[PDB]
């Protein structure tokens, strides 16, 4: 049951490198990061997976020097996603995913189709013209991902954690994101927890429901 | 099976308004919102629930204008959550969370205890005072728990609806939020489809991975 997953699921300190994701398990989270729900379907998303050692080396570059407590959760972790963000909202990509509705069979006439079109034109242009936002209403889009992510893999039965403790420049440049128009924000190591995992052990700390929630 | 939920959920049109949360469930819609994950369980949130008729008709103002088409999915859903993001990360704010950890019993020591408050203030501090970007920061920890609360509300068995269609500043207002120091981000409401939810027998329509997705 997913209250139980919620309140056993804990952030990995430290991985079992010898404890790999079964092949089901890796084609598994590929589906949870592509089916993530996003605002107007824009889905404004890149995801590098590393599952070798070489791709894992690579994403741990951007632990070294201040970071340098990421790098092992980066190194023995059987798979590792980093989440990006798209840098703008291109025209080339708002036709992609009204295309690929359309292609799914998702309108029934031309004017349906149109009007999607439309309204996820409206919604970008007012982020990019008006609250100067769209960078960040993306990047909103893409934690929204990483939260459903985090879930799925621990209803999985696998050991995760978020990071932002890395350097997105580092990341940026080894994956050349930026001239892709591409930007790193959270790395999420999966696998499974090794006994040097003392978060594996302790109590979870939520802030009181009287604090944060407001019934009406 | 989350995978079967991740694939099979879908963002609700039309709610059936005389099929309310049980009990049980008006109590794990709760938990779910309480225990998501956030950067140094930083929380930096406040959620509004609204379950009666007067309370939805409060958060239904923000339906106004452009937002017209979110009205009666406010007002017809069981209970409506209002994800809100903390304005400003204060000190006050960081202190409550350690203390709670600590009296969660996560720290062994009080030199464990204020090594974890210094980590929480590096990296607030880095936000607030050198990047300037903490309200976006805590803006995307809120959307990482609506991704969360998507995936668990439908594991759940409940329908639901994330809006960013509405208007914030209604919102805000309505419950005066920018004086307890909060603003409203996302509405949500969750409850179960009617007949009328012409989304609920179409096709979901993701990108595909090969556009997506890079492996290394
Ligand atoms: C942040 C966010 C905001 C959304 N806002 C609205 C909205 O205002 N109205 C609406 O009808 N759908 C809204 N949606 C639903 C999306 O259109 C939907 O998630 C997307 O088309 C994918 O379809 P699915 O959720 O059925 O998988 C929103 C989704 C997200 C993630
Ligand atoms: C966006 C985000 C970034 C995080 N970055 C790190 C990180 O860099 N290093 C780390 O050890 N934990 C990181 N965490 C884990 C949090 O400390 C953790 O989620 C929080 O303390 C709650 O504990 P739990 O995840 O075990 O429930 C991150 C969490 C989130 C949501
Ligand atoms: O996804 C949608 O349908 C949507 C998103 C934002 C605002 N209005 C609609
Ligand atoms: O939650 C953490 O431990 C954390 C978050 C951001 C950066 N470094 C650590």
């Amino acid at each position: 049951d997913i209250i139980s997953v919620a309140l056993k699921r804990h952030s990995t300190k430290a991985f079992d490198a010898s404890k790999k994701l079964t092949p089901e398990q890796a084609e598994q989270i590929k589906t949870l990061l592509q089916y993530s729900p996003s605002s107007q379907n824009s889905q404004p998303w890149h995801f590098i997976v590393a599952s070798t050692e070489e791709g894992k080396a690579r994403v741990a570059k951007s632990a070294a020097g201040n970071y340098v407590f990421s790098e092992r959760k980066m190194l023995d972790a059987s798979h590792v996603v980093v989440f990006c963000a798209k840098t703008a909202m291109d025209d080339v990509w708002l036709k992609l995913v009204v295309d690929q509705e359309d292609a799914d069979g998702r309108f029934a006439t031309p004017e349906a189709k149109a009007a999607n079109d439309k309204g996820r034109k409206f919604t970008a242009d007012m982020h990019r013209k008006d609250l100067h936002d769209d960078a960040e209403w993306m990047a909103k889009q893409v934690y929204l991902n990483v939260g459903n992510f985090l879930l799925g893999v621990a209803a999985l039965g696998l050991d995760a954690v978020p990071i932002e403790g890395f350097d997105a420049a580092i990341l940026d440049a080894e994956f050349g994101l930026k001239e892709k128009g591409y930007t790193s924000l959270v790395v999420v190591p999966v696998g499974h927890h090794s006994v040097e995992d003392f978060n594996a052990t302790l109590p979870k700390s939520r802030l009181p429901q009287n604090i944060t929630l407001t019934e009406v």
